[PDB]
């Protein structure tokens, strides 16, 4: 099922942040010592309740080890309890200049990530997450022998069928064409595809998606859709890791491959 816990079996420990429906915590769990993270719920906004009860329903469906895991809920107030994490997010990571994250390493990451969305994409009806992004990604570890370093995090904004429309204004740089200005099959499977080309291209450079260009609002949007605008992917690039890129970020949605092909040729690298 999705269990319940409430309070005796758990024991809370610090604070480790804010910053959507309420207030995230670290703790443990008593009955056998495993490390969590608990988030809590805090009118017509008042519908973020809404967006509580979506997490938890995506959530209770997914079981794979690159995808973060939901123990438990607990009441008065609701509370989602998950797996804790221990070394920070993508995004921050990628950000320490100093210490570049080593091409062995690089190549682990971006396997696991793909076989967390290929586990995605083969579930009736495929599961979109709709948010991904470095911040997005969260990191187990950073030993090349890990068995596992990547996870896929916060399914704050994803659905099940293949089918919504434009929303809620966003980060334009993470995001598939169709999706943006509006459209109306946008928000398939595919427009997942798209986002995973960019999470391809910051851990290669190490850099943001988009960087390179300063553009008004209007006229980034329509360089993407109309103009086929994308980063610029560098002159030593492996050939195989530049096909998988640019196949992946096609303005034709029907142009992004499948996750079994997009797996095999990262296998390779
Ligand atoms: C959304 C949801 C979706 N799927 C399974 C669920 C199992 C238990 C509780 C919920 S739940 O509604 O999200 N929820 C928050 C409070 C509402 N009722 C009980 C529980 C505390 C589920
Ligand atoms: C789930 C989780 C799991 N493990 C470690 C974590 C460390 C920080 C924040 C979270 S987290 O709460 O999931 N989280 C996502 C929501 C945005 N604000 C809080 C932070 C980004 C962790």
């Amino acid at each position: 099922r999705l269990p319940t816990l409430a309070d005796n079996e758990i024991e809370y420990e610090k604070q480790i942040g804010k910053g959507g429906f309420g207030l995230v915590h670290k703790g443990r769990l008593v009955k056998d010592k495993s490390v969590v993270a608990i988030k809590s719920l805090i009118t017509e906004m008042i519908e973020k309740f809404q967006e509580f009860q979506r997490e938890v329903f995506i959530m209770s469906n997914l079981n794979h080890p690159n995808i973060v895991k939901l123990y438990g809920l607990m009441h008065n107030p609701p509370r989602m309890v998950m797996e804790f994490v221990p070394c920070g997010d993508l995004y921050h990571r990628l950000l320490d200049k100093a210490h570049p994250i080593k091409w062995s390493v690089k190549l682990r990451l971006m396997l696991d990530i793909a076989l967390g969305i290929e586990y995605m994409q083969n579930q009736n009806p495929p599961i979109v997450h709709r948010d991904l992004r470095s911040p997005n990604i969260f990191l187990q570890s950073l030993d090349e022998n890990a068995p596992v370093c990547a996870k896929v995090a916060d399914f704050g904004l994803s659905q099940q069928s293949v089918h919504s429309v434009s929303g809620l204004l966003g980060n334009f740089q993470w995001m598939a064409p169709e999706t943006i200005g509006a459209e109306e099959e946008s928000y398939t499977e595919k427009a997942d595809t798209y986002s995973f080309a960019m999470i391809l291209y910051t851990i290669l450079t190490g850099e943001g998606p988009f960087d390179e260009y300063s553009y008004g609002k209007i006229k980034f949007i329509n360089m993407i859709r109309e103009e086929g605008l994308r980063p610029t992917i560098p002159e030593d690039c492996p050939p195989r890791l530049r096909n998988v890129i640019e196949l992946c970020w096609s303005g034709d949605p029907k142009k992004r491959p499948h996750f079994s092909y997009i797996v095999k040729e990262l296998s390779e690298l």
